[PDB]
């Protein structure tokens, strides 16, 4: 059973122009079996976008890409992220809701640090009372961890089955 294709691709920004399928291919095939390697083109000129995409065989190979950065390609330093879920929304922070008065700092780090390196956890307290509200922030240092995280259909966070979002 195949991940869907949509979770293996990555989007890769900022390409130098001499990039070809050939060589973005060679490349990204450190990382794994590419299904697909495509460099855009203007259909007329056959002159670079300065974008393209890969397609790995499994989501492991994506990770391992991703954690592969920062990626020189042709000489210069491209910018890979993973397929929305048209445009990319690209943050560093989520939203995690539904943990209730219970849940602490230590939850949040132990589950989401597997995701990246954590730079902040906020978890929300009444203004007034100082009660926990049952929602926190968590900012990462980069862009991935969130992607990875929102792609998930569950979270599951002491005990509680979570709501987490991309947070702006
Ligand atoms: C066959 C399947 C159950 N394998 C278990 C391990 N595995 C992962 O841990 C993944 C990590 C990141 C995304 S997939 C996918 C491969
Ligand atoms: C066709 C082209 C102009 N689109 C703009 C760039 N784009 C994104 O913002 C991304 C999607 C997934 C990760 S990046 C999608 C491609």
């Amino acid at each position: 059973p195949k991940e869907p294709e949509q979770l293996r691709k990555l989007f890769i920004g900022g390409l130098s122009f001499e990039t070809t399928d050939e060589s973005l291919r060679s490349h990204f095939e450190q990382w794994g079996t590419l299904t697909d390697c495509v460099v855009m083109r203007d259909p007329n000129t056959k002159r670079s976008r300065g974008f393209g995409f890969v397609t790995y065989a499994t989501v492991e190979e994506v990770d391992a890409a991703m954690n592969a950065r920062p990626h020189k390609v042709d000489g210069r330093v491209v910018e890979p992220k993973r397929a929305v879920s048209g445009a990319h929304l690209t943050v560093k922070k989520i939203f995690v809701g539904g943990i209730k008065e219970d849940t602490e700092e230590h939850h949040l780090r132990d589950y989401f640090e597997q995701y990246g390196k954590i730079e902040v956890i906020e978890i929300m307290t009444d203004r007034g009372s100082g009660k926990k509200r049952g929602f926190a922030f968590v900012t990462f240092d980069d862009h991935d961890s969130v992607d990875k995280i929102v792609i998930q259909k569950y979270h599951t966070v002491n005990g509680h089955n979570c709501e987490v979002r991309k947070a702006l």
